[PDB]
């Protein structure tokens, strides 16, 4: 498929080489691919295009779609719940919101929790090979994006806005990432099944 193709595409092209040097994600340039599933939940896609329709009317009839990576331990929760805005945290670098990556190798850093947790549940290693990770390549509606670099801990989209755009800057930000407030403006549309190989 073409389609899976793409993923597979977008997932390689978008790795870059951290700060940490690996400590949160692991050590790797490439990953193996071992599965790309099509996420069809009816009811998270109703909740989706009902909001993307709402923001799009309030941002100039553009819904300011963008397909972004999201990394947790509970990506089998949200692809049968959905993202929940209730669970995030007022810590957060753009305060209590849902977190995207641009870099599919960003979103790996936090598959098995915040700085990569403790790693794999059974080698307790955060630059396994061995053990499959999972990732979500998701639809993503920004609409009017609020432009931020520095730390700026909102409980909501600044007035006027529909997501946090984070920019990077020489002490702020190494990477961009992307910030809605409501679980409704995600749909998890592909899961990738993965491991990161030993360069
Ligand atoms: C939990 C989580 N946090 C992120 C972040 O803070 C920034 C960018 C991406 C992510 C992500 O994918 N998951
Ligand atoms: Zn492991």
């Amino acid at each position: 498929d073409k389609e899976f193709q793409s993923v597979e595409e977008e997932m390689q092209s978008t790795v870059r080489e951290h700060r940490d040097g690996g400590h949160a994600g692991g050590i790797f340039n490439r990953y193996n691919i071992l599965k790309i599933q099509k996420v069809c939940n009816k009811k998270l896609w109703e909740r989706y295009t009902h909001r993307r329709k709402e923001v799009s009317e309030e941002n100039h009839n553009h819904a300011n779609e963008r397909m972004l990576f999201h990394g947790s331990p509970f990506v089998n929760a949200i692809i049968h719940k959905g993202f929940d805005e209730r669970h995030a945290y007022i810590g957060g670098m753009f305060g209590a919101g849902i977190y995207f990556a641009e870099n599919s190798s960003k979103s790996n850093q936090y598959v098995y929790g915040i700085g990569g947790g403790t790693g794999c549940p059974v080698h307790k290693d955060r630059s396994c090979y061995i053990c499959h990770r999972q990732l979500l390549f998701c639809r993503v509606t920004l609409g009017k994006s609020f432009l931020q670099f520095s730390a700026m801990k909102m409980a909501h989209s600044p007035p006027g806005h529909h997501s946090v755009t984070g920019r990077p800057s020489v002490n702020g930000l190494a990477l961009a990432e992307y910030v809605i407030y409501r679980g409704e403006q995600a749909y998890p549309e592909y899961l990738i099944t993965y491991q990161i190989m030993r360069p």
